[PDB]
């Protein structure tokens, strides 16, 4: 597997991930790192521009989920050596480690690692219903739940409280951990929760979220699809209100 | 808020530079600017106690610099508030320079981030995920003894989360390499930010299904069972480690 990637994008010839070999794609003569392997066979990594084809890492979401995070890995690894070119702390120039996944600095001690951005998801459930919103950045007409990045200083239950308040307004209890999930192309850690209304009403930070209401276990909109972490904490939501 | 210390200004100060904050007698200051020499220094407001503001100054003092572990015995919230002084200093610190172009960046106002000035990027603190498991043998919990601290304290396992790897798998990773004993019954107990120097400790319960205790002697002295209710030297009130461990002797202590 050839994944050839630059600014966050991937060369994907109609659509497709490359395979096959180096001859038929222009690899010959560059430099290439092995960053994976999937159905016993090498993947690799090229920080390498194209003509045409660039694209980002939602288009092979279709794909098999060890390739997809194998390629949106790689993605974020050449993006992590983009985004360390130039050392933070001095502003010399850096080069990467040839004996792990990091950059060095020319001039200082200092060194830069990957980074994990953990995050938060929650379904909010109020007596029969759960609270499913639709985002502006994303208006693609899908009813989900809430999300948002963890702050330095912060519990993953302040997080949810936090990032609840300021995309709804909306006070919850009960919070519950169900489960988590690592994610490739922006790398990052979802963690997700239930959560039980307490108090509040809805007020929506447009800049995030286009509209949110509760909908009835007997009344759902549009939903995430089967096999996501927010379908599943929805499911898990709307079972709950079904019994009760 | 960002702004420059006047003369009136009062609340927590934190004084930090290079993963150290400044404890005068070992005390996380309190008071007015004028009492600590801050006034004229930029401040940013880093979250707040009890209605007094918690201020982080970039700053190194020439004595009593010393880890933030010293005033684990603050209140957790307040714990937290000086943990965060002490990561964003060190992120600010880390990116004084932008590292896709070069240039010199500027604090974010409406966020924890550093935006560049020639380019579009900006950057985020980066925080490490961490699991933390306290594992219960019926009547007893298995704890542990660091070779790299000889301190006496016995303790849970605990190891940084892997890349594409979830929660659950990092604990089944981290117990099976430190420990050889396999887990059954995970259940998630709480989180803690814990800045040593950036991690997000995930805290987990489980009970022993199978396996040998085999530990590496480079990184442990010993791992034993030991029983609820006769416990040994254990990691004191304020980490999410102790926590763990209370709250599975109280389960033992309902059971039995
Ligand atoms: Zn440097
Ligand atoms: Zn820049």
């Amino acid at each position: 597997w050839w994944v050839v990637s630059h600014e966050q994008k991937l060369w994907l010839p109609k659509g497709e991930l490359p395979y096959g070999e180096a001859a038929n794609f222009d690899l010959v003569g560059q430099r290439a790192l092995q960053i994976g392997e999937w159905q016993g066979e090498p993947v690799w990594l090229v920080q390498q521009q194209r003509r045409h084809d660039m694209g980002s890492v939602r288009q092979v979401i279709d794909l098999d989920v060890g390739l997809f995070q194998l390629a949106g890995r790689g993605v974020q690894l050449a993006e992590f050596y983009r985004s360390h070119k130039y050392c933070g702390y001095c502003g010399h120039e850096m080069y990467p480690s040839k004996t792990e996944w990091a950059m060095l600095c020319s001039h200082c001690r200092e060194r830069y690692y990957p980074q994990i951005a953990p995050c938060i998801i929650v379904a909010i459930r109020r007596d029969d219903s759960i609270l499913l919103a639709q985002h502006t950045r994303h208006r693609n007409g899908v009813h989900t739940v809430l999300a948002g990045f963890v702050e330095v200083g912060e519990t993953l239950e302040q997080a949810v409280a936090r990032e609840v308040m300021e995309q709804s307004g909306i006070k919850v209890k009960n919070l519950r951990y169900v489960t988590s999930q690592p994610w490739p192309f922006p790398q990052s850690l979802m963690t997700a929760f239930m959560a039980e209304y307490d108090s509040g009403d809805i007020v929506i930070d447009p800049k995030e979220l286009l509209e949110a209401n509760w909908y009835r276990y007997d009344d759902l909109p549009l939903l995430p699809p089967p096999g996501t972490v927010a379908r599943r904490l929805i499911e898990d939501t709307v079972a709950m209100c079904r019994a009760e």
